[PDB]
């Protein structure tokens, strides 16, 4: 994990994180940060590569309200995977259907709560022939994600802003 | 497998608990304490563990927190922190150190704790060993077990603290 910690700026940063978490086994990722006195967007940190166009029907929706994901980031610290029991409203059971339009079905999200106050979420989604191959594969690699979402914080949060 | 912790209803029941799990990682010595968001108020912080009463004692009245440098580590970082030789670098941290061994708190390391809400605080394992490699050994084995275990312990003691 030392490569995240010893990388100068933000493109560096940004592909040796993409690197890892493809070299884990999961194609797609979002890592994004907000500082401590920010609320919604604005001045966020984002890398990764989710479909852009998800990123602007995401955005053009609102879907910072609707996502479940989100929400569970500004009350927790655990892990919270993708399953059909996050998507409950209405709102909710759509933004699942439009999301795994744009390629993303199964993954987690870790939240990031950085020492200074600072907010985001490491996201990573995984291409799998069906959700029980997708959840054993996630399981398998957990205790290593853990460790990686708080090093990707505190390497991360250095660069951000 | 951690899910003791968030079913626990009460303090009491919470911390013997997260003295067992740590117990059964190796550590005869813990420390976990939270702080509200933005507070420096350790009066009224939720501390629970079982290092030496004469440690905690000795420390508070020493102002150690202001020494410790477990302390300021867990004000700027989301990383563990060994308790090694080498973050002993002043010469008030020289001494800390010296008594911190005479309380028999060697070896351990400190997992910082941000929660969701703003709380700040730590937990803290001492393990007991012959030596450093040994210590090493042993912290090493469990390493990923405990990464997960301090994030657990955040999210259901800050329930109960706050
Ligand atoms: O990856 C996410 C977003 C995760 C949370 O992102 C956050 C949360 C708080 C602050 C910031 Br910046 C980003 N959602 C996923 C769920 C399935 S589809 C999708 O976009
Ligand atoms: O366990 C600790 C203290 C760890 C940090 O504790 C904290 C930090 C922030 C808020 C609160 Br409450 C407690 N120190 C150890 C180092 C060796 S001897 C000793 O007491």
């Amino acid at each position: 994990f030392l490569e995240l910690e010893r990388s100068s700026g933000k493109l560096e940063w940004s592909a040796i994180l993409q690197k890892m978490a493809s070299d884990l086994g999961f194609s797609k990722i979002l890592f994004g940060l907000l500082p401590k006195d920010s609320q919604d967007y604005e001045n966020a940190f984002i890398v990764g590569n989710y479909p852009a166009a998800w990123r602007e029907h995401y955005d053009r929706a609102g879907y910072a309200r609707v996502d479940p994901t989100v929400s569970h980031c500004t009350q927790s610290v655990l892990p919270i995977f993708w399953e059909p029991s996050i998507y409950q409203t209405r709102k909710q059971h759509e933004f699942f259907e439009e999301a795994s339009a744009a390629g993303l079905v199964y993954g987690l999200t870790m939240p990031l709560h950085g020492a200074r106050g600072e907010l985001g979420a490491l996201s990573l989604s995984v291409e799998a022939e069906n959700r029980a191959e997708a959840n054993r594969f996630m399981e398998s690699v957990l205790p290593t994600l853990w460790m990686l979402k708080d090093y990707a914080l505190q390497s991360g949060a250095g660069l951000a802003f």
